[PDB]
DNA sequence: ACGCC
């Protein structure tokens, strides 16, 4: 019953921990399929 | 925040 460790699991997605996508899949992140680099 | 590998 780890309390201190309140959220980022590694059942849920460490980004934003929403629904039952991860941190690979995450919407909010920018895996945007076209090279989303820090540049373009 | 990856990764749960
Ligand atoms: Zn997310």
């Amino acid at each position: 019953g780890e309390r201190r460790r309140s959220q980022l699991d590694r059942d849920q997605c460490a980004y934003c921990k929403e629904k039952g996508h991860w941190a690979k899949d995450c919407p909010k992140k920018p895996r945007g399929p076209r090279g989303p680099r820090p540049q373009t």
